[PDB]
């Protein structure tokens, strides 16, 4: 019936798009960003969603929730949830077989199902769409990884219900990005979707035959992405600060919070320019942090992790029994595909083959979902 919006509900960032006047508009949040962190905090009884929540992550690790997409539709006993709980800094309890996030609210223990946190992120995406369109939004197209089972797909629809959204269709993330580049109805082609995000890495082979995408092969690394590239820069500067001033910055959380924020900005900056400056006045009492980070240094610290992304690319091609030449189209997805070195490594692997270009790679999935939303509307 009414407006239908497309939403990219990602592990680390979220993005919303609308299809109006025969084109897609990727919407800005309160801070003027087309992307919103999938973080929720409950510090001093104040619920915050997005970048305001992401900032509390270091100072308040028990009150800040994120990476809830790794728990959604799963049992506490799942092999992947056991590996994740050991990595997540906030408390995850076993609520009679189902994982629950335990936080303190008004001095009381409060438990949330993973779909309750995801719904708070969807509530923010829905509100951005409502004030932009000037109309009530109920229907939405939401994306999910191609590997997501029936439980994970339904748990996402349930997060939508809590948020007041009727998720009319759940589509695959690599199918959404290929749709964004108008690759549907290309008749007899093979598409390789290289998706490197904040926390996960996914490679998918898509085949299009009469406007219908078939997910031919998938591979990846659930613990490889952007936040890893940060940690490597983080490690380097902590080591450097220890050898210069004899102070371990890891003991001071206010110091780690300032450095973490500056490292994320510095990394982004290196995607457009070749050098950047990290300046933090009084990182600790009586010490000013001032260091240069070159694009070259950023690449040297992450080279192994960058090339590691080619291992699942080799696997999809091997599983599909494909030569490199069989790939007709390359689609880059994820905030980390903005890294000039990552683009160069994929191009070099595909012997000079240029990928598709025209959409910000962190917005391509939400762009695809809004195209799908417009098809459903008619
Ligand atoms: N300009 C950029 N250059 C490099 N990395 C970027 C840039 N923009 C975003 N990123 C990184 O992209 C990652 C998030 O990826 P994204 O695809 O948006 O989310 P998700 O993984 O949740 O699907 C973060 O690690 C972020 O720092
Ligand atoms: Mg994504």
């Amino acid at each position: 019936e009414g407006p239908v919006i497309g939403i990219d509900l990602g592990t680390t960032y979220s993005c919303v798009g609308v299809f109006k006047n025969g084109r897609v508009e990727i919407l800005n949040n309160e801070l003027g960003n087309r992307i919103t962190p999938s973080y929720v905090s409950f510090v001093d009884g104040e619920r915050k969603v997005g970048e305001a929540a992401k900032l509390e992550a270091t100072l308040h690790p028990t009150q800040t929730v994120f990476d809830v997409k790794r728990l959604i539709g799963r049992k506490f006993d799942d092999q992947e949830v056991v590996k994740d709980r050991s990595l997540l800094p906030y408390e995850i309890v076993n609520n009679q077989g189902k994982p629950n996030i335990k936080v303190q609210i008004k001095d009381k223990d409060t438990t949330f199902a993973p779909e309750q946190i995801s719904a708070m992120v969807l509530e923010k995406m829905k509100e951005i769409a409502q004030s932009f369109l000037g109309k009530p939004v109920k229907n939405a197209v939401v994306t999910v990884p191609a590997y997501f089972n029936d439980a994970q797909r339904q748990a996402t629809k349930d997060a939508g219900t809590i948020a007041g959204l009727n998720i009319v269709r759940i589509i695959n993330e690599p199918t959404a990005a290929a749709l964004a580049y108008g690759l549907d109805k290309k008749e007899e082609t093979s598409i390789l979707v290289y998706d490197l995000g904040g926390g996960t890495f996914d490679v998918s082979i898509l085949v299009i035959d009469n406007g219908v995408f078939e997910v031919y092969a998938t591979a990846g690394n659930t613990h490889l992405g952007g936040e890893d590239f940060d940690q490597r820069v983080m490690d380097y500067f902590i080591k450097m600060f220890k050898k210069k001033n004899n102070i371990d910055l890891r003991t001071d959380k206010r110091a780690i919070q300032k450095l973490r924020k500056e490292v994320e900005i510095a990394k982004r900056n290196l995607s457009v320019v070749h050098s950047t400056q990290i300046e933090i006045e009084d990182i600790v009492e009586g010490h000013n942090f001032s260091e240069t980070l070159t694009r070259a240094k950023f690449e040297e610290l992450n080279d192994d992790l960058f090339r590691e992304t080619l291992e699942p690319v080799k696997k999809v091609l091997d599983d599909a029994k494909y030569e490199k030449s069989k790939i007709d189209e390359i689609v880059l997805v994820g905030g980390s595909t903005r890294i000039p070195k990552i683009q160069q490594i994929i191009k070099e692997f595909f012997n000079g083959k240029e990928p598709n270009r025209g959409i910000n790679p962190d917005e391509a999935v939400a762009y695809g979902a809004a195209i799908q939303a417009g098809i459903i509307l008619g």
